[PDB]
């Protein structure tokens, strides 16, 4: 990957809540040493966002007592007590090696989060998890984690979500360490997903209005939906959230973007936020990756992306995803081309692994239009990025490899006016993956995708009829 992070070594999991600390986001992230094995919390830090330095593990793995995922937070103002700007993190770890038992312990570090001091007794108790015997209560025990801690600024506390099974749990706190539930938040369609690394933050709008908002990632592949970050605009009273709307908005279309955290962005702290994922599914997660065999390490995180909240028509607010900003310092070259019509197929004059490309797509007839990606000159290998009827998709299916096939789950969708006759787009693309913004940035689709050293290539594509390709500009990135 060559602007994607990933472990030094190993396999890679789910990330955690950046730490601003040292003039840089210290980012945590699960590691194992074998894929999908036992792992704990390994750090790594970023100044701008694209380029990180690892700096190993921070939070360890221990006999039968794996760390998971959590959250880690600054407390500025010394209410924990172990120390004003101490770095306080909560993750849940399963007690003993008891599933039913996960539950919530604490990790501090008073030097900007390099090292951490484990709290030997967790700070937030899975009681319920002793008292089952029944093969129910027993699976809801089972499913008490994922840590997301909030500082509640009008109400001056600390508030926890924790992801439970198809609902998720709050609890309030004045020090990190005494914490008291609160009421659960459910939503009607759970074949949408059961929450899996929660995310609660409050940002402002363009409006100057400000909103809490509760997400988590999902699993609605079911339902046709994606299986990655869903949320909810809502209030946080510091008992209860409500929803704005009980049915959640996406912020990926792809099949890769899960576990996803968002965290403050230094500049613009309550406008603008910062988001990254793993560039993953569980469906194939575990599986072996080419990158396994050549530089023994599985994965990797999608590229940083910029978050603001938006007010739309009727007064309700909705997402907007754009590449961070300083990805800009890593373009090496500029390629423009010419504006053209295509009626059916052709190549383009450029061949790359790690670029940008931004174009236009106008068309009348033309029932399918759209472009291809990483295609290898025998024409067998290409991932393709269109719009038809009522999708903009990305269909990474001729571009499964031998070995390490993604099948069955090749074509992606996100919504599109069907009436829509022209669309502008800017494709992320690297050595292992491939990421579409789509317009304004409303959608955006991450994916994997296995690509063999001789996929180079880019091609234009009609169906129906002609298209018009412009404003088409490539940019090189390196390091």
């Amino acid at each position: 990957a060559v602007y994607h992070m990933t472990p030094p070594s190993g396999w890679l999991c789910d990330p955690q809540r950046p730490v601003t600390t040292h003039g840089a986001y210290q980012l945590y992230y699960l590691h194992s040493d074998q894929n999908n094995g036992p792992g704990g919390w390994d750090h790594a830090s970023t100044t701008d966002g694209v380029a990180f330095t690892h700096h190993g593990t921070v939070m360890p793995l221990r006999p039968d007592f794996p760390v998971w995922s959590g959250s880690a937070v600054v407390d500025t103002a010394n209410t924990a007590g172990f120390g004003a700007g101490a770095v306080v993190a909560l993750a849940t770890q399963p007690t003993d090696g008891v599933r039913k038992y996960q539950e919530q312990y604490l990790y501090w570090s008073t030097d900007g989060g390099f090292t951490f001091t484990a709290l030997p007794d967790p700070v937030i108790v899975n009681t319920d998890g002793r008292a089952a015997t029944t093969p129910a209560e027993i699976e809801n025990a089972e499913w008490f984690r994922d840590p997301k801690i909030h500082w509640d600024t009008a109400r001056g506390e600390w508030v926890c979500v924790i992801g439970r099974l198809r609902y998720a749990a709050f609890y309030t706190s004045p020090n990190l360490r005494d914490w008291t539930l609160r009421r659960n938040f459910d939503y009607p369609n759970h074949a949408l997903g059961g929450i899996e690394c929660p995310d609660l933050f409050e940002i402002t709008a363009d409006d100057g209005t400000r909103h809490w908002v509760l997400a988590a990632s999902m699993d609605a592949y079911g339902i046709g939906l994606p299986m990655t970050y869903a949320y909810w605009t809502g209030t946080w009273d510091g008992e209860q959230f409500h929803a704005d709307d009980l049915t959640p908005q996406w912020l990926d279309w792809g099949w890769d973007w899960y576990a996803a955290v968002t965290w403050p962005s230094i500049d613009a702290p309550e406008t603008k936020r910062l988001a990254i994922a793993w560039m993953n599914n569980w469906k194939y997660a575990a599986r072996d990756v080419p990158t396994d065999a050549s530089d023994g390490y599985n994965g990797q995180n999608s590229i940083v992306r910029e978050l603001r909240l938006a007010r739309q028509p009727g007064g309700w607010y909705t997402l907007l995803s754009t590449p961070v900003a300083a990805l800009t310092n890593y373009v090496t070259a500029t390629t423009t081309l010419p504006d053209r019509t295509v009626d059916g197929s052709a190549v383009l004059p450029w061949n790359g692994r790690a670029y940008e490309i931004e174009l236009d797509i106008a068309w009348d007839t033309a029932t399918n239009v759209g472009i291809s990606v990483g295609r290898s000159p025998d024409g067998t290998r290409h991932t393709n990025i269109g719009k038809y009827g009522a999708d903009l998709y990305v269909d990474r299916g001729p571009s499964d490899l031998a070995g390490y096939s993604l099948a069955p789950y090749s074509r992606a969708a996100a919504p599109i006016d069907p009436g829509a006759r022209s669309v502008h787009l800017r494709i992320l693309v690297d050595t292992q993956s491939v990421e579409v913004f789509v317009n304004a940035g409303h959608t955006v689709l991450s994916q994997q995708v296995h690509f063999a050293e001789g996929d180079t290539g880019i091609s234009l594509y009609t169906d129906g009829g002609p298209a018009h390709f412009t404003g088409i500009v490539v940019r090189e990135i390196g390091q």
